């Protein structure tokens, strides 16, 4: 009667000896996928434990130990499907695999294994076998479904370390009112006031002074395996924000407090000097940070007064080419942000804000004021020639209670954008606006700054980049990165482990791109969106931050999130059937929207290919008990405050389907890469990423005036984030843009043996031949000379974000599966 089984676990000293885990210290237990009992659930065998240590094969690394396990199993119990384990020793181990031979039968778990007395029902793993809930082998039927039901947990508790319960709350925990009321933040979720996406529930109960408000915890829970252990600790990139705010950023502030270091930069070497010979700081201060892992890989360090940054991409081949207008424009369409750009129709452009509270909004950018290289305003609006970076209604409702507060000052900005005859963008204007009203004690004024190469006008035109990209580094933090992949994302990672059992060919499509994200963003609500927060103390809106990211919300379209759609939406591109994408660019060379057109198709093909090997008509989908719960929670709870939108996809059809799947691929790799990998590569130089401004353009006739003359550098710097905030800032960019050496990448899985179907198998195959395919292709684009100008600019940075692969590091390439950072 015996199975000969190997189990493969590591030992908790692993991702944070061997002879403990025999005798009676861990059994399994096989269950039949064939034969069941009198109640049809499938028979169960005896408590087996772990035999001996394997010490045959080689392939075997991680920090792992094979163990030999032989199970008495005639026959007559059929085919083993699943198995219980129960781990009798006080501390936990990682579970990685279970291989039973001779009847092969492949179990893939990677799992934490907490002590029995823990858990209220046996942990439960099953073979690596793809069913869809119809085609569930009887005997596994109601394992399969109490399996999600242990999952979901009953909506009450504060979660512990070991639960693995998956469920919804709001951003009800980022205010910290019981240490002050300063410290207190709206609630974002579950009103129309602040719509927004839901998170993972936590139920750590209320604050001592806000019933609405979950009380402060030192640990944000996320169900057990969500939280990624790392044979490296170098490799714990999400630690690294906690660390950053509680250990790093008092300790940068004492060295300012004690005048250790200049307050300010006071020239834009000062700035330079970060990343070529550094900056001194107190010794103490040094000792602080060295230590520390991850923190300790962002600067090199004499060991006693030095931290140097290292050198960011956008200075490595030219230290001033940032401030040209080349490179300006060129970054709205290959930079960090190059989502946000549109194409401008008429001209001047409208508002939709009501005068009656802002003032009259009618542009002030006249036509005639234009260099469009020769073309009339209407000749360039007709050819498609006329873009623009449009933030003038997006923050025009927060620019008063901004710049209420002490040194924040900025401007809802608008930035008019020509496309050359040489295929570059060249921008032509930009509009600086404030609201107006009734007894503004502010004499401050709108006004429009055109380009300008010398004199005090270049200065002007040269703040005026910056309060435009303030604008934009802030709804590139927390709009395109934030809300769209993080926020967006994690509805779906709840409802798919609530809903989508482990057989499930959907659970196993969309899983790898979910990696680490409820993990850091679980991080992310404790230290960088949380009232005094890195955002907070690092941004422009301050306070007022996360709740802009309410208000954007109200207006987010997941079908909208599908790279066709955006770029149709934005007037970038066209609708065309006889181009082989579907639509034509009318930015030729925009490299984002090119490169990613071919990522699109790639993971199009893929779920186009997945989808029919387990639907095989409309039907099939409709009839999928799991399929339509899974759905129904992510956009009635999960998304619940959208769910009054006629927009979302009804998931009826197998089109719906192939199409639900593509976005949430999508959003998870390749949107998320594009936005978040150039973080430190185009913003480690503050000058070219401002995260803030402190100051509006000053009067004629003031010394602030006169410095603009006669001290360029100096009154930019004044105008910008603080050298301080700079400081955190910089190291929080340099975290996000690093590759762990343990990423998993689009076209690769964690396991060979995921699924057991080899037509699964094979299709994937192709996904991987194809990226490589298409890396291959955008190599050549870069290569190309005639694409230089928008491709590598004046600053000569091959765009390299969207190419599949990368090594570990701050690369500025690869597209990881998931929002893993
Ligand atoms: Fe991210």
């Amino acid at each position: 009667h015996k199975i000969k089984g190997t189990v493969v676990l590591m030992p908790k000293n692993e991702l944070e000896n061997l002879n403990a885990f025999l005798g009676r210290s861990v059994s399994l237990q096989l269950i039949s996928a064939t034969k069941a009992d009198a109640h049809g659930k499938g028979k169960v065998g005896k408590d087996t434990f772990l035999e001996g240590i394997n010490t045959s094969l080689p392939t075997l690394g991680a920090g792992e130990s094979a163990f030999n396990i032989h199970f008495e199993w005639d026959g007559s119990m059929g085919i083993p499907g699943a198995f219980y384990i129960k781990n009798y020793m006080q501390v936990e181990f990682f579970l990685k695999s279970l291989t039973l031979e001779a009847i092969t039968i492949r179990f893939v778990c990677n799992s934490w294994v907490y002590n029995t007395k823990l858990y209220k029902s046996v942990r439960i793993f099953f073979a690596n076998h793809t069913y869809v809930p119809s085609e569930t082998p009887a005997p596994l039927v109601s394992y399969r479904e109490e399996e999600l039901k242990s999952l979901r947990g009953n909506g009450t508790g504060e979660r512990k370390e070991y639960d693995r319960i998956y469920d919804y709350d709001v951003y009800n925990d980022l205010g910290n009112p019981d240490k002050s009321e300063k410290l207190a933040r709206p609630v974002l979720g579950g009103s129309s006031t602040f719509p927004y996406p839901r998170r993972g529930r936590t139920g750590r109960g209320p604050t001592v002074t806000d019933p609405n408000t979950e009380k402060q915890g030192e640990v944000f829970y996320v169900p057990r395996d969500e939280n990624l252990g790392h044979l490296k600790s170098k490799d714990a990139l999400e630690i690294g924000t906690k660390s950053l705010s509680q250990i790093v950023q008092p300790a940068f502030e004492s060295a300012f407090d004690l005048k250790s270091t200049p307050i300010e930069f006071h020239s834009f070497q000062d700035v330079h000097d970060l990343y070529e010979g550094g900056i001194k700081l107190p010794r103490d201060v040094i000792s602080t940070i060295i230590p520390l892992p991850v923190i300790k890989e962002l600067y090199r360090t004499d060991g006693q007064h030095i931290l140097k940054f290292p050198q960011p991409h956008v200075v490595q081949v030219s230290q001033s080419a940032w401030m040209t207008d080349e490179e300006f424009a060129r970054e709205m369409i290959a930079g960090v942000n190059p989502c946000v750009i549109r194409g401008l129709e008429e001209f001047p452009p409208k508002s939709n804000l009501d005068p009656a509270i802002y003032g009259d909004q009618s542009s002030k950018i006249t036509a005639d004021s234009l260099d469009l290289d020769g073309y009339t305003m209407d000749e360039a609006l007709g050819s498609r020639r006329l873009f623009m970076l449009d933030y003038h209604d997006i923050f025009m409702p927060y620019v008063r209670q901004i710049n209420q507060l002490n040194s924040a000052k900025t401007y809802a900005t608008r930035t008019i954008l020509f496309l050359r005859e040489d295929g570059t963008l060249k921008p032509v204007a930009i509009e600086l606006s404030l609201p107006h009203s009734a007894g503004d004690l502010s004499a401050a004024v709108s006004q429009v700054v055109l380009p300008a190469k010398e004199g005090v006008e270049s200065t002007i035109w040269l703040l005026a980049k910056a309060y435009v990209i303030v604008n934009d580094s802030c709804y590139h933090q927390l709009m395109s990165h934030w809300l769209n992949t993080h926020a967006a994302m994690e509805p779906f990672v709840i409802a798919t482990h609530r809903h989508l059992s482990v057989l499930h060919p959907i659970y196993k499509l969309l899983t790898p791109h979910y990696r680490n994200n409820m993990n850091i963003n679980a991080l992310a609500r404790q230290s960088l969106i949380n009232a005094n927060g890195i955002i907070e103390t690092t941004f422009l809106p301050s306070k007022y931050s996360v709740e802009m990211s309410s208000a954007v919300y109200k207006n987010w379209v997941f079908t909208d999130q599908a790279l066709p759609a955006d770029l149709i939406k934005r007037g970038v591109a066209i609708k065309d059937p006889s181009t082989p994408h579907g639509v034509r660019l009318l930015i030729e060379d925009y490299p984002y929207a090119a490169d990613g057109l071919e990522i699109w198709a790639a993971i199009k093909t893929w779920v186009q290919e997945y989808v029919p090997l387990y639907y095989a008509r409309d039907d099939d989908v409709k009839n999928d008990s799991e399929l339509q719960h899974w759905w129904k929670e992510a956009v009635e709870k999960g998304h619940g405050d959208l769910k009054d939108k006629p927009w979302w996809p009804k998931l009826q059809t197998l089109e719906d389907l192939v199409e639900v799947c593509l976005i949430i691929i999508w959003i998870a790799s390749a949107l998320h890469a594009a936005v978040n990998f150039g973080e430190y590569p185009y913003g480690g130089l503050i000058m070219n990423r401002p995260t803030a401004s402190r100051r509006l353009l000053p009067e004629k006739g003031t010394p602030e005036y006169e410095e603009m003359i006669n001290n360029h550098e100096k009154a930019y710097l004044r105008t910008i984030t603080s050298k301080l905030p700079t400081l955190i800032s910089l190291s929080v960019i340099e975290i996000l843009s690093t590759h762990a050496s343990d990423e998993v990448y689009l076209g690769q899985r964690d396991n060979p043996h995921w699924t057991s179907d080899s037509k699964a198998l094979q299709a994937f195959q192709k996904f991987g031949n194809k990226l490589k395919e298409i890396e291959e292709k955008l190599v050549r684009r870069n290569n190309d000379p005639s694409l230089q100008g928008n491709r590598l600019g004046p600053v000569q940075l091959p765009y390299t974000l969207l190419y599949p692969s990368s090594e570990e590091g701050l690369t500025f390439r690869g597209i990881p599966n998931s929002i893993s950072i």
